[PDB]
């Protein structure tokens, strides 16, 4: 009942995605925010499932409004965090996963100082290659323009709590419970949870 | 290889030696500080795994030398960390944890700034009682004494970093591993383990 934001954050082709909803399945009380964006629906995506996808002027409209908690510009689209859903889930007393790029995590850090933030690094650049080569909804031009802006999203690390391999998947996944689960234990957290029993002694 | 000094604090009771026991048998690269004390050995205590049992004179004597890393007064007995032992493990890489009172993780702390600190509690103040009479090693007229101090010790409990309750064995050790795992994860610790790594990218 003192429920925090997690932040996720690595390059394109680092498995995230696919990390972030095992961590969920295997936690109990945290879910995942998902984002506006104006990147193009691809095949294989899924409106409310991977994003809600809208276009430009629906997204300004809301960065004017204040509609977002965060938002940024990445490989000239629009991606933003739906700000009362995330405020809901807290208040309900679930943990929210924020899946967010370096700039999302700086807006994030300054708006809820609590906020843990994670980077998941690949183990190697050829692995963020082969990964994104293999999805065919991709475009395989764009693959030296998107391996620049992992190398530059890369170097953003230092601004992290934590950092996390993915070389194999169900021990990545392990770390993430690791992390959020000591969190969990945290003093501050406690104070609440444990209100009953700290009473009593 | 950046290792830390984890605090583990409890009243007399709380299950807490039990606990740091399993705890070195589940985690690798991590040892238990064993302290030096001027408190009379009990039967079934055994000389370098309970304790370094001493007399007042060879202790007053390490703290007048500074052999302490820290050391504290409890019940009108003496307890202290030898300071040498707890740097080579460092040195070594080797996480250290400290089973230390109240006064002693204020110390530590000061020193160590980067050492994380967790507190054990009991489910019951009638938990402390049962465990504590239940050890025929221990007289049964020092237990309104010793009740009053766990009381006092769990007063301190809001300067301790997390608060993990000891109410099944299985589960409070898994809080633990828990809490050493994640800052096994710190950016701090990654920049060294993953040296290579980072290197490469
Ligand atoms: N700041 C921010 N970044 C996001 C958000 N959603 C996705 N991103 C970032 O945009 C990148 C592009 O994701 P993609 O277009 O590959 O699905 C992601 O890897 C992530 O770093 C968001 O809501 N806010
Ligand atoms: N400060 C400090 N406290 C210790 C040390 N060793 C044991 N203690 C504290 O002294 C208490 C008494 O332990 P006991 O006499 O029951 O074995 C422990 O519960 C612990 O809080 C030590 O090396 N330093």
């Amino acid at each position: 009942n003192k429920a925090n934001l997690f932040i996720i954050s690595a390059p394109s082709g680092a498995g995230k995605t696919s990390l972030v909803r095992a961590l969920v399945k295997a936690l109990a009380e945290i879910k995942i925010s998902i984002s506006h964006t104006t990147r193009p629906k691809r095949p294989g995506d899924q409106e409310g499932v991977d994003y809600f996808f809208i276009d430009e002027t629906r997204f300004q409209a809301m960065v004017k409004e204040g509609a977002f908690l965060e938002h940024a510009t990445i490989y000239e689209r629009h991606y933003g965090t739906e700000k009362d859903w995330v405020l809901r889930q807290l208040k309900a007393g679930r943990d929210v996963l924020l899946e967010i790029d370096w700039q999302g995590a700086r807006q994030i850090r300054e708006l809820f100082p609590p906020a843990l933030s994670i980077f998941i690094l690949p183990p190697s650049i050829e692995a963020l290659r082969e990964r994104l080569i293999k999805r065919r909804q991709d475009d395989t031009a764009i693959i030296e323009q998107r391996l620049a802006l992992a190398r530059e999203e890369m170097a953003h690390y230092k601004e992290f709590d934590y950092l996390v391999v993915n070389d194999n998947f169900d021990q990545a996944v392990q770390n993430l419970i690791h992390i959020i689960s000591a969190e969990r234990l945290q003093r501050d957290v406690q104070e609440k949870k444990l209100s009953r029993l700290l009473a009593e002694l």
